[PDB]
């Protein structure tokens, strides 16, 4: 269909996986258009990451073996097999089901959505 304007679809502050560091960053991720973006805060204008829905991957990724109920899911960007150097996954965490349910949902659905007439 058409997307001029309007604003996201969904928003929330979502626990982001550092690059290399086994610790996470709470920051405000929204959802615009068909791309995946988040911010520092909620004031600043500018979108640090841009993840393509329209060819991503969402994978439910599970804490300790363990353990039981975790809501883990990382975003794995198109290409991704030739690059020695740096592209790692996006590492998100939700703090609540409810909420990982609808942004992978969304995250999921959107990313749905691609060049297939069937």
């Amino acid at each position: 269909g058409s997307s001029g304007s309007s604003g996201p679809i969904k928003m929330g502050w979502l626990k982001k996986q550092r690059s290399i560091v086994k610790n996470w960053q709470q920051r405000y991720f929204v959802l615009r258009a068909q791309q995946l973006y988040y911010y520092k805060d909620e004031e600043d204008t500018k979108p640090q990451g841009c993840m393509y829905l329209p060819g991503c991957t969402i994978k439910e990724i599970a804490t300790n073996p363990e353990e039981a109920g975790k809501f883990v899911f990382e975003i794995i960007p198109a290409s991704w097999d030739q690059n020695r150097m740096g592209q790692d996954s996006y590492v998100l965490m939700a703090s609540s089901q409810a909420e990982m349910e609808e942004w992978v949902k969304f995250l999921r659905r959107v990313a749905g959505s691609g060049p297939s007439s069937g």
